[PDB]
């Protein structure tokens, strides 16, 4: 009963689960938060114990002995990082060594935060595990398929050749794992497919998959462009927010913050980054909330439609994240402003709740066939473990 | 023998007009151009005559002594004025009373150079002119009918509400004369049709006219939004400038030149601004200048494609503006680019120089027709003085 141990640092938390290696199921999940005087680990969601002053090692110990206590600790075949930014160093998962950390560390001023953590819970992990093999999964891999016209910038050819200014993308351990299910869902040949995947979480982007690889993707160098999201912009006219600057007297670094944290549907509504009270603002009358979730719709529709040009045909799109696999209002507005492209919703199918998995919502006569697939990167994470744990290292 | 005389003051310079009103054609044309020590007025592309440390004032009671001497002064009936920035304020093109001038310089702190060119030369033409009525066409005017959603960022509200935070948009007098020549030249009904223009001159937008009206383009707040252009980036990721500003340590306005003047074509390319210079270069093996080029067709079909999730149905997709309308290669390759949306390409038709005028270049089985439409921005200036000359003021 081998095991996988998945790990995520973020800015200021661990997040783990362990899946059973038969049927790729999680068996425990937990988080190590506030890594602030306030540490606390939570597992299974319950009895936050105190961590100390304690910093990435001391908290991992902590989950290891929570593994212990429950007799897993031998069990742990497997364990798998994610990675935030892999650069253009990176193309695909790959088995941790010295090498790929010295080449984590140099992409990361791509993502300092989020880098930095990646490779202290790898440190921590190698030094707790150290005769487990562990795999770095990158959150970027999957768009290093995109051609120079589809993530140049136009911006001096010096920023990209000497910086590595270009676009990257995100959500690709889901975007992945979603049209690898898409092509059984829809039963279509991978070879000779178009895609569009829109991955509509906290975060949320498109990917255009042609011929099972990512084309066209809506977020950038960094996670702001593209979509707008629930506490950030998205797409925004730089000359704005120079004319903002000026006329404020904002620096980059106010600006930097205001579109991270305070835009979006937050920032449009005024009331929460939360779609299902803004849902339920408009149900009462509030017409910001109603402008704001209007506005989020029809820029997932202008993303889809414009990462279409990607491919040589479309067959399917499909929404995925937590927005993408529960509301069912955002799928419907979404896709009837993509009438367009000859898309008929199944109103009936539409409606099931997200209990209902892998599932078609789109009516006999569209020309597009419309899905919801529930990613779940966590075993796309085991799954690329599971293929490097037969490999010699 | 009535004319309109059209004028048009940039940064730095007036462009003018003269029309017949009879057959709309131009009479006469010209340029007062380094408003800087060496200040010269040519006319029909001439003979630079000197002019001082001249004012616009100055520069316009010369361009108005070369009408004198020709006997034009008496028949001049009009003057449109060209503004490049309307606000909110303007929705259409007006008579200019004091009332006018006012709103105009409401709105001039969102383009403060061009408005205030603008204004200097309707100051000029007043004091010159007082007895001939004027009217004033706006750039952004054409966009007014875009929704909130369309418009909207999604920077917090008060960024809209109390500083006029949204996108305009541009090339407005292009788009609306492009797409009136549209409904006669693809015999559309103009209240139940779906066009997408795209204006590909040095500036380029595309835009998305519905039932006659606007409702999506890709220019912004400022003209820096959307299409990648000949020094203009186009959309970039707000993310990547922040950081380049971080890792380089140019300030806002460092980055606010760069991304005006020195990137798009020029800044992928290394080479040149100027697409045949480009072409010439590919032609020649220049790699970087191919680059260039497929991106800049790229982000066109993106945009496109984007910008028709805003339509009930595509009928039909216009090129226009001096690449839009010349270059036979931009329009095939963009086309090709759009295969998704079941377009077919008359090469034929598409070979055809650009004094073919108004002319079909997609092939009869095409799911979206495809035509070049010269754009006639004076025209549609001068159409609108006309119109507004029948009027009580
Ligand atoms: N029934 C529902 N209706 C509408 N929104 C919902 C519903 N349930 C969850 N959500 C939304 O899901 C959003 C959070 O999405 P999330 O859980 O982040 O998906 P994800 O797959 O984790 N994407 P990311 O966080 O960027 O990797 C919140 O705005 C929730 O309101
Ligand atoms: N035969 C040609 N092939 C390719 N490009 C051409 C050709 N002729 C002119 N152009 C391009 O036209 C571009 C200038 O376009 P422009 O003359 O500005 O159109 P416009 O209608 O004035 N748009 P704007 O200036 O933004 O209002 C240059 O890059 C030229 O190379």
């Amino acid at each position: 009963f081998p095991v996988v141990l998945v790990i995520n640092c973020g800015s200021s938390s661990i997040k783990f689960s362990v899946l059973d290696v038969a049927t790729c199921d999680v068996l425990m999940a937990g988080i190590a938060d506030g890594m602030t005087e306030n540490a606390f680990l939570s597992i299974n969601g319950d009895k936050p114990i105190n961590l100390a002053h304690s910093n990435y090692e001391d908290a991992l110990k902590a989950i290891a002995f929570e593994l212990e206590k429950r007799d897993l600790t031998d069990s742990v075949a497997l364990i798998g990082h994610r990675i935030a930014h892999g650069g253009e160093l990176f193309t695909q998962s790959v088995i941790i060594t010295d090498e790929i950390i010295d080449n984590i560390r140099r992409v990361s001023p791509l993502a300092p935060l989020h880098n930095y953590a990646n490779l202290s819970g790898i440190d921590a992990a190698r030094h707790l595990f150290p005769a487990v093999r562990q795999v770095a999964v990158f959150d970027t891999s999957f768009h290093q398929t995109l051609a120079p016209e589809a993530y140049l910038y136009g911006l001096p050819w010096e920023y990209f050749s000497s910086l590595g200014v270009r676009r990257y993308g995100f959500h690709g351990t889901s975007h992945r794992y979603v049209s690898r299910r898409a092509y059984e869902l829809l039963d279509l040949d991978e070879k000779d497919s178009g895609l569009i995947v829109a991955h509509l979480g906290n975060g949320a982007s498109i990917c255009a998959v042609r011929n099972g690889q990512s084309v066209d993707t809506s977020m950038g160098m960094t996670p702001l462009e593209g979509l707008m999201m629930g506490t950030r912009s998205g797409d925004v006219d730089f000359g704005a927010m120079a004319w903002i600057a000026k006329e404020t007297g904002q620096t980059l670094s106010d600006l930097e913050r205001v579109v991270n944290k305070e835009s979006g549907l937050l920032g449009i509504s005024g009331l929460s980054s939360d779609l299902r009270v803004l849902e339920k603002a408009w149900h009462e009358g509030h017409e910001r909330a109603r402008l704001a979730i209007k506005t989020f719709v029809h820029r997932i529709a202008r993303h889809i439609a414009g990462h279409a040009a990607s491919l040589h045909r479309l067959d399917g799109i499909i929404f995925t994240g937590g927005i993408g696999e529960n509301s069912v209002l955002i799928r419907q507005l979404v896709i009837e402003h993509l009438g367009v492209l000859g898309l008929t919703l199944d109103v009936e199918m539409n409606k099931q709740p997200n209990s209902h998995g892998e599932r078609i919502i789109s009516a006999n006569p569209s020309q597009v066939i419309c899905a919801v697939i529930p990613t779940n990167e966590e075993k796309m994470i085991a799954l690329d473990a599971i293929h490097l744990g037969n490999v010699k290292a």
